[PDB]
């Protein structure tokens, strides 16, 4: 277990080892956070979220 194999590289969603090392990204409607790991919803109903409201 190295990069993306170790806890998905700490990424929220998509993980890629671009020329060694982890590179996280997000699905449409999400914007990668400042830490370059977390994914932030762009609106009221981001994909893949069970509707709480």
């Amino acid at each position: 277990r190295k990069l993306c194999s170790l806890d998905n590289g700490d990424c929220d969603q998509f993980c890629h080892e671009e020329q060694n090392s982890v590179v996280c990204s997000c699905a449409r409607g999400y914007t990668l956070a400042d830490n370059g790991k977390a994914c932030i919803p762009t609106g009221p109903y981001p994909c893949g979220k069970q509707t709480l409201e």
